[PDB]
């Protein structure tokens, strides 16, 4: 349907819209607890709850910006609101670029967020992406994400040092999303 | 033997008959690119996220033919590759956004596996390159799909070389694109 229509979406192609939660197989423990998660949430979600999203990670190809993709469509099935981000897209705009401003202010605060591919590529970031996350906690805004690290390498991961704020970053995340790793073959 | 599935666009199929055998680790420039191939090929899978080939140097060098060649080398391992005379294309392009099926061509090669852009550079214009260009490279970063190219100029000279100030940011968003997909060897 228009289901596409009410699912936002910036630096990535609109034909991986196109999913659904029913198009998830079975298969393994990372998605069926994935899924259970999602649609318990889909149901049970109104504007202002405290709610935990989803920090999908895994391998490459597992089918994890589906699976929001997949969540995003079931949402705009409730006529709710959504918006996916390619966020290796976000940090880049963001130096090379009239207005990107104003659209920060949309991610920090549309009603679900889902942040794509966190991860790859101290720091300017201290002042974008950390009052983000702090915005949405403070708010009650359930926030997604989808990295190829989990939880312990993303930390080691941002901007290495010779500092402790990237963790402290790691705990918003951690406090917004409940982790789950997706294991499977390679859908390519 | 394996050239059913490395094809081109825009230069004579004769050109494409290439082996990393046939050629002499003359002087070095050359070694590292062997090297970064069979790399490439041996741990090669879709979806990967994985530099390509960004090899520049003079004229009669051997920049085209040694795409060609780690196109061979991937089509011995099944892998179907893409190589496109650039320079054609984009001449090409000025007149054919014209109602029509061209576009799906461009649409086929943002798409395929391993794309192959031979010598960049070497004329051309800006809505070509800011809006024909780029979003091809922006979807193949975010698909991850391996991109290789070969130009007379390295990379800080075929930045200087687009710019024909609000371009000199766009030939860095550019520049950015190529250089997150492809590592520079220069030739000699
Ligand atoms: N559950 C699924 N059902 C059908 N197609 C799927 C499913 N999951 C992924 N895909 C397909 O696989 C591809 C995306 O995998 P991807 O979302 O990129 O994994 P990452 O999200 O890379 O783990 C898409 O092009 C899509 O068509
Ligand atoms: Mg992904």
């Amino acid at each position: 349907k228009r289901q596409e229509s009410l699912i936002q979406s910036m630096f990535m192609p609109r034909e991986i819209l196109r999913a659904s939660l029913s198009d998830v197989d079975l298969n393994d423990d990372g998605r069926i607890k994935a899924i259970r998660f999602a649609e318990r949430f889909v149901a049970e979600y109104e504007p202002g709850k405290k709610m935990k999203g989803l920090y999908l990670h895994g391998s490459f190809g597992v089918g994890k910006t589906y699976l929001l993709a997949a969540i995003a469509n079931e949402l705009a099935k409730r006529n709710v609101s959504s918006l996916i981000v390619y966020v290796p897209e976000l940090f880049r705009e963001l130096k090379h670029s009239q207005t990107m401003n104003e659209k920060l202010d949309y991610i920090k605060k549309v009603p679900v967020l889902m942040l794509d591919d966190l991860g790859a590529e101290s720091w300017v970031r201290d002042d974008v992406f950390g009052p983000i996350l702090q915005y949405r906690m403070f708010e009650n805004l359930p926030t997604f994400f989808t990295s190829n690290f989990d939880m312990q390498q993303l930390a080691h991961h941002l901007t290495y040092s010779q500092k402790v704020k990237a963790a402290r970053i790691m705990e918003r995340i951690r406090y917004l999303a409940y982790p789950i790793e997706i294991t499977g073959p390679n859908r390519r």
